[PDB]
Parts: C-alpha cells; sequence; structure tokens
DNA sequence: AAGGGTCCGGACCCT
DNA sequence: AAGGGTCCGGACCCT
C-alpha cells in the first residue's frame, strides 16, 4: 500500500517535562527517578555517562552533579502525552500512540491533497526536510519519492509546532510502513527527522545487530529464534517458513519473517481516549500480610482521582498481583451503586486476592 | 434507571419466513427441518402436536399433514432479521438483536419526547395498547406507569409496521429492564404485547418454575444452583450472596441474584453490523480422515459468497471442530495478499486442523 | 519502574 | 441445528 507513515519520538520525554517544570534545571544534568532506577536522562547527563535504566546511586557516581526528579507520579508526563498527540491529530485524526514518548500519524491522504492543489510545473522544488537515511539520490520523477518528500515537509511542520505550542523537543521518521518509520526515526537522534526511500529499506533491515531491536519481536519470540539459531535478520529472512510456523505459530512466523524483509501492513490506528487506568507500586517482597489492604487503599485513592478527572466511567474493576518467583489478575464487573466509595471498593478488592513484590488496580471497561 | 426496553419476539419466524415464501404453505401445518431435527413449526403444526427440536419422523406421525421445507441455510431467515431490526432501528437507532427472532429497543428517549409535546389536559387520555401484566390496575398518576403506557403504544406502532411492511407477525414485552421485557413478551403468545407495569414484577419472577427459565442462567450455571439446593427464584433470592459468590465467582453470583429479584441494569446496545460470518455442517464422526479438507472446502465457498456480499472485509480466520466425547478452535491473521482465493484459505485452515461430530469456518476481525 | 496495548482460546450465554 | 454474542485470564508486545 503506497502509504506515508510518520513516527514521532520525542527526546527525553520525562526529563524534557522536568526541565520545563523547573527552568534552572535547564543546562544541568537531569534524572528521572522511578524507586532504585534512573528511567530517563537528559542529553548532559547522557553524556557525562547517566544511561536509561541504570541504578541511581551508580548514576550519581559517574555524574556527580546529577540532580534527580522523581518520576514514580506520571500524571504531569501523561498530560503533556495527550497534549502532544492532540496536535497531532489537528494536523490528521488518526494518531496512535506507543508509550507517551512516541505517536505515529498516517500521512497519504494529507500528502495526496497537497499533491493535488500543485502544479506539475513546481515539482523540480519539492523538497527534503530532514535528512535522507542512507544519502540516497532523490528521483523527482518517482511518485513514491515525491509522496515522502511531502510527508518529511509535514513531519517537520508538526516537529516545529510541538516546540513552538509545547516547548517541547523531538525526532521524526517518514517511511511506507510504521516499522520503516520507527526504525528511520532515530538514526539522527538529538531532535532531527530521517525519511526511508524506498530502495534504502534493506541497509536500515541489516543495520540491525539484534533480531529484538526489529519492532514486534520481544524477549520470548527472541528466545525461541536464538534456539532455532537465528540471531541475524538475514537468518529470519533465510529460515525455513515451515519449521518457523511448527515452533512459533502461524501468525507470529508469518508477521516476524514479513518484519525481517522490513514488510508491515499494520494500519495506523486511532488509540482515540484511553481505554484503561492505573496505578501500582512495587516492593520487596514488603506484602506478606492481608495488610496488602492498606496498599490496595492507597492505589484505589490516587486512581480515584483519576477516572473523576476522565469524565468517562468505569464498569470493570481488576487486581494484578505479582509474587517473587509472570503477574496474575482477578477482575469483576464493578456494581451499578458504587459506579454512581472506598469501603465496596476494597471489599470487592480485597475478595479478588483472597481468589488469587506488586500490586496494581485498574478501571477498565469505560463508557 | 427510569426506563422503557421494548423486546420484540417474532412467531415462528422460521416458518413465517417460509410461508412468506410459498403462500400455498399458508393455513397447513409446517415445519423447518434442520438435519434430523424439526426446529420450527407454525401454530397450526403445534396445534396438532408438532414441538420445537422435535425428531422429523415422530413429528409426521403425530402430524401426517406436516409439509417440512428445510432451513439448514439461513440466509432467507438473515435477510428477513436484518429487515425487521432495520425497521427499528428508523424508530430508534439502539437495536440489541438476540437470535434473528428477538430484538430489544430504548424507548426511553422516544418517550420522553412524545410526554413532553404533550399537555397535561391528555393525560387522563393516555391509554395503552395491548395486555398489562396481572390485570394491575394503570394509575395515570404515577409517571411510570405513562412512560410504560407510552411504550405501549410505540411498541403496537413498531408491530403493525413489521406486518404492513414485511408481513411478519410478533409479540412485543413492555418493562424497565431487558429481563422483564422478555419475560411480559410472552405472557399472550400468539401476535400478541403485554406490558409490565413495576408492581407486578414480583409476579412474573415469582411465575417461573425454572430457575434456568430466567434469562442468563444457563445449563452450567443451574447445574451449579441446584447442587447448592437452589431450585426456586425464591431460593436464589434468599441464598447467602457470600456462599454463592464463593462457589460461582462474585460476577456471576451478584448478576444472578439481581436477576432473582427481577433486577437487570444491562444497557441495550447497539449490535450494528455483524461481527462474525460462519458456516459449519453437523455429521455422525463422518470426520475420520484428514478428507474433512474436502468438508472445508464446501464451507469456505458458501462462507466466501456471503463475505462478499456485506462490504467489510476479514481479517481473521477460524476453524472450530466438534470431537466425539466441547467445542476446541484455532484462528490465525488472514494474510493479506488472500484478503484482497481457495487454495491460499484451505492451506491456512488445514494448518489450523492439524495443530488441533462438527467443522465451522468463521471469518472475523471484520474492517 | 510504571504504566499501556492487542491476540487468543476457552467458558458461558442466547436464539 | 445452526448459528451468534460477551467475559476472562493469560501471553506477548510496546514505552
Ligand atoms: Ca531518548
Ligand atoms: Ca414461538
Amino acid at each position: 500500500s503506497s502509504r506515508v507513515i510518520v513516527h514521532v519520538d520525542l527526546d527525553c520525554f520525562y526529563a524534557q517535562v522536568e526541565m520545563i517544570s523547573n527552568p534552572e534545571l535547564k543546562d544541568k544534568p537531569l534524572g528521572v527517578q522511578q524507586k532504585y532506577l534512573v528511567v530517563t536522562c537528559n542529553y548532559e547527563a547522557r553524556k557525562l555517562g547517566v544511561k536509561k535504566l541504570m541504578n541511581v546511586r551508580d548514576a550519581k557516581e559517574k555524574c556527580p552533579q546529577l540532580v534527580l526528579v522523581n518520576g514514580e507520579d506520571l500524571t504531569r508526563y501523561r498530560e503533556m502525552s495527550y497534549k502532544v498527540t492532540e496536535l497531532l491529530e489537528e494536523f490528521s485524526p488518526v494518531v496512535e500512540r506507543l508509550g507517551f514518548d512516541e505517536n505515529f500519524v498516517d500521512l497519504t491522504e494529507m500528502v495526496e491533497k497537497r499533491l493535488q492543489q500543485l502544479q506539475s510545473d513546481e515539482l523540480s522544488a519539492v523538497t527534503v526536510s530532514g535528512h535522507v537515511y542512507n544519502n540516497q539520490s532523490i528521483n523527482l520523477l518517482d511518485v513514491l519519492h515525491i509522496r515522502l518528500l511531502v510527508g518529511s515537509q509535514i513531519a517537520a511542520e508538526m516537529r516545529e509546532a510541538m516546540y513552538n505550542q509545547l516547548g517541547l523537543t523531538g525526532c521524526a521518521g517518514v517511511a511506507s510502513n510504521k516499522l520503516l518509520a520507527k526504525l528511520v526515526s532515530g538514526v539522527f537522534k538529538p531532535n532531527q527527522q530521517t525519511v526511508l526511500l524506498p530502495e534504502s529499506c534493506q541497509h536500515l533491515i541489516h543495520s540491525l545487530n539484534h533480531i529484538k531491536e526489529i519492532p514486534g519481536i520481544g524477549y520470548k519470540t527472541a528466545k525461541c529464534l536464538e534456539a532455532l539459531g537465528i540471531n541475524s535478520v538475514r537468518d529470519l529472512q533465510t529460515f525455513s517458513p515451515k519449521i518457523l510456523e511448527k515452533e512459533l505459530g502461524i501468525s507470529v512466523a508469518q508477521r516476524i519473517q514479513k518484519l525481517s524483509f522490513g514488510e508491515d501492513n499494520s494500519p495506523v490506528i486511532l488509540s482515540g481516549p484511553p481505554q484503561s487506568f492505573s496505578e501500582e507500586d512495587s516492593f520487596k517482597k514488603c506484602s506478606s500480610e492481608v495488610e496488602a489492604k492498606n496498599k490496595i487503599e492507597e492505589l484505589l485513592a490516587s486512581l480515584l482521582n483519576r477516572v473523576c478527572q476522565d469524565g468517562r466511567k468505569p464498569h470493570t474493576v481488576r487486581l494484578i498481583i505479582r509474587r517473587y518467583s509472570g503477574r496474575e489478575s482477578r477482575q469483576c464487573p464493578i456494581p451499578s451503586h458504587v459506579i454512581q466509595v472506598m469501603t465496596p471498593m476494597v471489599d470487592i478488592l480485597m475478595k479478588l486476592f483472597r481468589n488469587m513484590t506488586l500490586l496494581s488496580v485498574c478501571f477498565c471497561n469505560l463508557k
């Protein structure tokens, strides 16, 4: 499908929001601490040595100047996330969210309208905004190249708007599919954008050194592949489809092999309003007594403020537990009286607990 | 919630469609045969002795005049079903479908608009269309009674339209919830309608003799209840909520006990377009060889015509098997090339079969 | 960590 | 029979 897909990857999001919140934090190594880990850091801290998911103490030693603002409360990050998605939705309605820092948009229709409102007497001037992957030559005669070049311009527009309206810096990637767009978005990582012309897809797919770097292949699938002997993209591309279907399933095998060739027909989805609101707390086997009710109590109060703000209402509640040894869950439709609050809720949640390192409450079935 | 819900139950649907298809079949005992069973019969055959789900031969003996048109192809029944749902949707958009003979509609908004466009100087004339359950007295002073009486009139309008436009006879039931509406729709069964006023809900709930007659309680739940000793509605109403939650689950226990009191907050849903298209064939251990591919082949061709007609397209395929001994299933996303046909499809379906009295093919994930 | 999303196969219900 | 629908808990993915 001749599609133009854009991937928007914001740089150090949690940190960028914290730096905007306290100007002083600007031009200073900043790390976002979650429990015992530094989940995100500014480029300055990365430069001095701080890395993602690093022990906080090791970091403050490698970077004694590391100011560490806590980020276990994701409320302000979530607010800016939806502000970014909303700006992008004004450009085109269908925006898919991946986490809070990434967004996908299909610019195909927008590209076509701009290309029709144009005259071929100005085609020699359709110019690229940003880097072209593999310094590939542009052919202003190939329609595909022109469409992707228009997407490059819309991406530059989206990025300038995100800075001018939300003060946020980010990277962009324009391609024919979501996989290629996400993979090209980080070729130039600090506040830059890259477009992948069709004749350079194989260079990007073979640029990867681990199959886990392919979006869609995680720990389990990769372990299965490594055991079959597949450690390269070419290995997955050249492996027998039949054996892979037999050991992984027809669905996973066909999709993952297509990804090895840079093929993804996945439609860009409209994520729209959130479908779940959850809150959790991590602990060191600190829950060995039904006193875990106290933890569930705190989690409920916090999540309650969030569901109050949305306006839509929850109809199913879920308790997710993490034992030390893999997360089990038990859900129940919320009684209507409660839908119209803590004591009834804790009673239901405790019954779910009794039927079943981490405790989580989730409000789903939102209407 | 002060709601007005209507249940539309068409009389002997399959048979009514067959009688419309062959006028001659009118005023003659008619039975719809499916394999070895008579799934539906006209009232004339019911009068002579024919019953639902009866051996065809036993029926043709009790009623030697029974003309039996085959109804294993549900295409014409399905077409009339959506014609009925569409007529009802013109009255109000939210229409829920239960099978092909039943529809639920929320008339609350319609009732309110008509009641506002009315003057209290004409309230003494709001009259009921159809029977009132338990010959309950109408109180034109209770707003609830007035709202349900308006629903009675809209139901009579819907029924007259179904006869005048589709030549179909049916029964209707107006109440505050879907359970009470479905339960009151059949008090007067031949082409009649009944309204349940609020002070008569307990009479209807206690009118039932088996808890399985309660919509929502099937074989499994009823067996569990019978083992706990619950065989009456009063038994379920008076049983300990706690023990029921322990043996059946918090969700089922709370909902089924509310149903025992005639309580159902279930929202009337807009069923809208179909979400699945399936075809199956029942056989006497006639599939003991991979030759079952031949059966899957026929099923596919048939279902293909149906998916061609819808206009929306399938994205996931499912193979459902019934062994003699409980239906297992294996699904796979359909390759995009096929989505844009028999040989590729049978190959995927055979792989699903090899991974796994009845064989069924289902086209779901429709977009 | 601290969230958040689809897919899937079964159980159960209904006609 | 011959269809058709939600609920659910887990696996797996992503940030
Ligand atoms: Ca980064
Ligand atoms: Ca009947």
